């Protein structure tokens, strides 16, 4: 403990925060807020924080995402495209991309997730999968924390 | 011309801008820029800015709204609440609401509005709804321009 970083964390009171238990989990240093669902309202839209070193669940589904990022900054993959994000860069992730957010090691990645209401169940990428993703270099460079 | 204030916009290059042509319009100073729409998605995510002095159209639909502040500050109707906004705050706009959004005289107010893709149209007060309308003291306040 000689260095103890500083980390803002975005927050509506009122709307419940979810902080995801790890464990071998798939994801690391998420939390998830609902900012917007019901009212006939046909979309959801969330904020997930993503923690200093931490990732969101490499998975994909048959619903898109629009992401806007809206704190810090970090890497996104969406298919086999990485890319650096910032805010309010837009994120479109079409149904099926493999995709995943990350955090670099110094900050904390806060985006917008605007997916439909009604949608199916994420899945997870099998040993063949991760195999046929770490197939592209920069896909490699990006799983294995190196996208910087 | 001896003040000639600044002005900062928020784009993403690739987006089209609609700015909305003024004549008896009811409507002042906005610009609209769609952020998400398709890919199956049933909602749309669209970026709204209103410049110094301006306001979004005062109407009612069925459906309904979330709108998330993202740049400036400014004040905001929905029913008879009247309150004071600035970024990230949200604003929940249920079918039906009267809804306006109000820039200050010396400041853009840009906020993001999340609505389901098929959606019925906007409808303008009537005389009549003006002045139940007005017949708040904080509602006539803020259609005054005195929100501040
Ligand atoms: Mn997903
Ligand atoms: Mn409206």
């Amino acid at each position: 403990r000689p260095f103890r970083p500083f980390q803002s964390q975005y927050r509506w009171p009122g709307v419940d925060l979810l902080a995801y238990k790890e464990e071998s989990a798939p994801f690391r240093s998420v939390t998830r807020q609902v900012l917007f669902s019901g009212n006939g309202l046909t979309g959801e839209l969330r904020y997930f924080e993503v923690g200093p070193g931490g990732h969101s669940t490499l998975e994909r589904h048959q619903h898109a995402h629009g992401v806007m990022i809206l704190k810090g900054r970090g890497h996104a993959m969406v298919g086999r495209a990485v890319s650096a994000v910032a805010p309010y860069d837009l994120v479109t992730i079409p149904g099926w991309s493999w995709h995943q957010f990350r955090a670099p090691a110094d900050e904390a990645l806060g985006f917008l997730c605007m997916v439909n209401a009604e949608r199916d169940k994420p899945q997870l990428p099998t040993e063949a999968d991760l195999a046929m993703l770490r197939a592209d270099d920069a896909v490699a460079a990006f799983l294995d924390g190196l996208a910087g």
